[PDB]
């Protein structure tokens, strides 16, 4: 009813969207992974007449509600997709847009992350972005690699004419007492990546972490801290 959807409050299988300024949603879902649920977002921009997805919703089952949701409250087709790493939370129902008739896309690192670890291969490479500070334009979006974070391909994106910062999962949301699934983290470069973000984008007026709750610009030294503290 208007609140932020939290994990116990979707069922896996169910997608429910989150207006953030005009022309922005989040995305919610959730997923059972290794015996335990977790929420997880992504980001839908408004491109004209069509729409711009940033991540799956974590499966294909869940993507395909994705997709019906965004029929049922927006209305406009979907024409591309930017997946902002290589893990099945970001990755996982690429199949399902691609035979719904949408482009996906994603960096070379990420794509061929991707095939290592037998997940989704987004179909188009997304070049300039190999150098931690690389910006490209990408429709309404501005895409940035900060460098190695949560993963060694993780890009954030930011809306420009919103002043919408989706992190991804190099962001964690207030309450996170730990850093999350750290398995592919670089720990070390993570907090000056996030540094490379705050200076970036100081203006950012809404920042998006790749699971749990949106806030402001402090979601950003939060996770430097928390990644810090989970190092040490
Ligand atoms: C698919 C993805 C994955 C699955 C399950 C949970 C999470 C989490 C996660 C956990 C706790 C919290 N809450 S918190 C900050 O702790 O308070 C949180 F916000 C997110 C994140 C994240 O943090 O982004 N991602 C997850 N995977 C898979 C994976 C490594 N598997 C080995 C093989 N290489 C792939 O690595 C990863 O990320
Ligand atoms: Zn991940
Ligand atoms: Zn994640």
């Amino acid at each position: 009813s208007g609140e932020y959807p939290t994990v116990n409050e979707i069922p896996v299988g169910e997608v429910r969207l989150y207006q953030i300024a005009d022309g922005v949603w989040s995305h919610i879902a959730t997923q059972s992974f290794d015996g335990a649920v977790y929420p997880s977002n992504g980001l839908i921009v408004r491109d004209g007449d069509e729409l711009l997805l940033i991540d799956t919703a974590w499966g294909a089952k869940n993507t395909a509600a994705l997709l019906a949701e965004i029929e049922k409250q927006i209305g406009l087709p979907v024409t591309r997709a930017v997946s902002t790493h290589f893990h099945d939370d970001r990755v996982g129902g690429v199949d399902v847009l691609r035979a719904a008739g949408v482009a996906t896309y994603a960096s070379p690192s990420t794509r061929r992350l991707a095939e290592a670890e037998g997940n989704e291969i987004p179909t188009h490479s997304l070049e300039g972005l190999s150098s931690s500070g690389d910006a490209v334009r990408f429709g309404p979006v501005e895409l940035f690699y900060p460098g190695a974070a949560h993963s060694t391909d993780n890009l954030v994106v930011y809306v420009p004419s919103a002043n919408v910062l989706y992190g991804g999962c190099a962001v964690h949301e207030l309450s996170s007492t730990s850093a999350g699934n750290v398995a592919d983290a670089d720990l070390a470069e993570w907090p000056t990546s996030v540094e490379r973000i705050q200076k970036h984008y100081p203006e950012a007026e809404v920042v998006i972490p790749g699971h749990g709750l949106p806030g402001g610009l402090d979601l950003l030294q939060h996770t430097a801290n928390v990644v810090k503290a989970h190092k040490n």
